């Protein structure tokens, strides 16, 4: 399967080989064809796009060196990440390099005044679900990496400050005697948080389990999810979280889909699970309510019902719910 | 599927509900039935076990409060993690992991005499029992997080251990990590994709090796999942990046935790759409197509090459392709 769920599609080729090519990156930074994306507090600069009278779609305000040349003069006040090179199979190494630039919110509102037509897409939820399919992944990659730099400014091993390197996909500790510099450790590389999201099916196969936290919007039920524990497997993390939150024992756990979640860095691992019990014992400390919903109740929601609703189609939870109805 | 690959099996129930129950943990710390595992520089204390004339099996030297009571008096010099409760007053066999100074460890090793520390992690950790493996995988992974994430990456200040050793809080009041729920506070899990690339004709498979790899050993191609990247697309990426082979369909096959220090192997069986190999040399020293006969020879008793042990996921995906043929 070729991952399709929102954030799975990109307009770029990561080209990680060009990351340790300082001579190349430096040349592409000043190149005119090079595309730049502006970010303020992990929020991308987007304009509104060629439409005639109809509802206009949100597109990323694609900057060039001409605009961004001024901001680059303060490398201590900015964060530049090389995203990759554009895809163009149809029709100097002619590659459209793409970069991501993080700036101060003091200098950002200054830029927003000059832009006038371009604006920052905030809050990340649900605003980030508006972008184009291929633009989504580019933002998912950008936001995730920038979020790592914004919150991992220091070395967790010794506490000393860190230097950005390898085009923004590495961080080196400046304390010479630090043990992080002796070998290869995760402290230097960017974080990816694995999350399991599961569609639990009743032992009779006619119902499915859905729940909600306190923060969740009123009357909205979704698939149960949780972070994979260290030294734990994908399948056993599914069996754990369902029993922990709802008190429902799980049997077979089948992997179904992939969905990146740039909040800030997370990877949703969608699973279709078969439950072996029927009683629900809600934790209240992890989930406010959990219930068994019949296939008719769900079919009503996925079409146009109802006393409850599920997440949008651009959220993996919705796709696993859709999967069970088709698989029935 | 119920994950079977080495490190997938545990003797415990994690019981994360009991983590924020400080009153309960304190009572179980002094309880006699409670099991303790000693660790020195992420290496567990193991004894040897019974069998006569043949290879003796490696087992964990299961300590009790009677032994460990002295070490607990210095909480600044130790790291205690609540693992979980054994699967079989709330009659539950609590299990803990204790990290100690190598100065105080060699002092204990002298008293133990029969128990010894299982070092180096590779390949020594592959010797343990199936169910003991996962317990070590869980323990080593968490202890390794505490040993290298002693400070807050957001502001640089020191951090406090909490929630039975599954959380770390920054002590700087104005720190933004204390403002909301962030990954800086929780333990790390590094996702890795390991893929079995099948030749477009299905009779061959792609295997490669780095410079560090033991001489003449070829394995499945693997790599870390990039931020904002999917499991399937990370497979299609790494294969083309290392070997220059274009990948088609990517099918998930198996789960395998890798406590080196924290990693989760996501085994996939992928179909190649190209045949030419263009080795990177900066990531892989050599890559080749191996026929099913060449592979069958290795998995039995050949050969000019060999694959990883059966307790490594790479070996299981290789076995999977032979069965699936
Ligand atoms: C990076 N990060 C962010 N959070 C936030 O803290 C909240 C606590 O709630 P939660 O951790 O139970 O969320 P869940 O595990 O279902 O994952 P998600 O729905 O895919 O996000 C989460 O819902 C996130 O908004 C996180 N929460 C936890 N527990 N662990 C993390 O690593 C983490
Ligand atoms: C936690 N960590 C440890 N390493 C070590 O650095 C080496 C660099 O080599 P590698 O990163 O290419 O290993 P691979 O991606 O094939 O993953 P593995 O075979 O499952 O480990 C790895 O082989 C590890 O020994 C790591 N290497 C990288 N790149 N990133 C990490 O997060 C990381």
């Amino acid at each position: 399967e070729e991952c399709e769920n929102y954030f799975s599609k990109t307009l770029l080729d990561r080209k990680s080989e060009k990351r340790n090519n300082s001579d190349w990156l430096l040349a592409k930074e000043s190149h005119p064809a090079t595309v730049f994306i502006l970010f303020s507090d992990l929020n991308p600069l987007v304009t509104l796009g060629k439409e005639s009278f109809q509802q206009p779609e949100v597109r990323l305000c694609q900057l060039n060196y001409t605009d961004i040349k001024d901001y680059l003069a303060q490398p201590e006040k900015i964060t530049l990440i090389f995203l990759g090179v554009e895809l163009e199979i149809k029709d100097e190494d002619g590659l459209v390099a793409w970069f991501a630039l993080g700036i101060d919110p003091i200098a950002a509102e200054e830029f927003k005044q000059r832009h006038e037509n371009c604006y920052f897409l905030h809050p990340p939820m649900p605003a980030l679900l508006q972008l184009k399919e291929k633009e989504a992944g580019v933002v998912a990659q950008a936001r995730s990496v920038l979020a790592w730099h914004s919150r991992y400014k220091f070395c967790p091993t010794c506490g000393n400050a860190t230097k950005i390197e390898e085009g923004g996909y590495k961080r080196l500790c400046l304390k010479e005697d630090c043990p992080s510099l002796n070998g290869v450790h995760n402290t230097s590389y960017p974080r990816v948080d694995p999350v399991v999201i599961m569609q639990v099916i009743h032992p009779d196969g006619t119902k499915c389990l859905l729940g909600r936290q306190k923060r969740f919007p009123p009357g909205m039920f979704t698939c149960l999810a949780g972070f994979i524990e260290p030294g734990e497997t994908i399948e056993d993390a599914v069996r754990r979280e369902v029993e922990e939150e709802s008190g429902v024992k799980v049997g077979h756990v089948q992997y179904v889909a992939c969905q990146p979640w740039p909040m800030p860095s997370s990877l949703m691992i969608g699973c279709l699970a078969l439950a072996v019990s029927t009683e629900i014992k809600v934790d209240k400390n992890e989930i406010e309510d959990a219930r068994w919903f019949t296939r008719e109740q769900v079919l009503d929601v996925l079409t146009k019902g109802q006393a409850f609703f599920v997440p949008p189609s651009r959220a993996i939870a919705h796709q696993l719910i859709k999967h069970w109805i088709r698989i029935n």
